[PDB]
């Protein structure tokens, strides 16, 4: 039975990259399946502030690369989305 909201997409060099450090390798992911493994990223490389932990700090990283900005809230879903999708394809 399928979901009709489910996204596939085919993520860019760099994002494979990280998806597979932390992940699976796939030729498609769902987009909950992106979300989940680039948190699971940030939790492993501890790129947010111990004191302020829904802050994510990712300049130094390569996570900084992907979403061209310093440093982020995990309230900022527009953005963060948006970032997400100029770092792949939609199947
Ligand atoms: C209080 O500390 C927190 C509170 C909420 C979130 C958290 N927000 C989720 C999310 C979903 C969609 C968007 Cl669009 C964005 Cl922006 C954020 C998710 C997540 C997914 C992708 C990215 Cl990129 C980022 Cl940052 C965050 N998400 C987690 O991953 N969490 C919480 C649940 N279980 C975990 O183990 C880790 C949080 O995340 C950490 C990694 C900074 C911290
Ligand atoms: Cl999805
Ligand atoms: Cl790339
Ligand atoms: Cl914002
Ligand atoms: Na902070
Ligand atoms: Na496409």
């Amino acid at each position: 039975p399928a979901s009709e909201q489910e996204t596939l997409v085919r993520p860019k060099p760099l994002l494979l990259k990280l998806l597979k450090s932390v992940g699976a390798q796939k030729d498609t992911y769902t987009m909950k399946e992106v979300l989940f493994y680039l948190g699971q990223y940030i939790m492993t490389k501890r790129l947010y502030d111990e004191k302020q932990q829904h802050i994510v700090y990712c300049s130094n990283d390569l996570l900084g690369d992907l979403f061209g900005v310093p440093s982020f809230s995990v309230k900022e879903h527009r953005k963060i989305y948006t970032m997400i999708y100029r770092n792949l394809v939609v199947v």
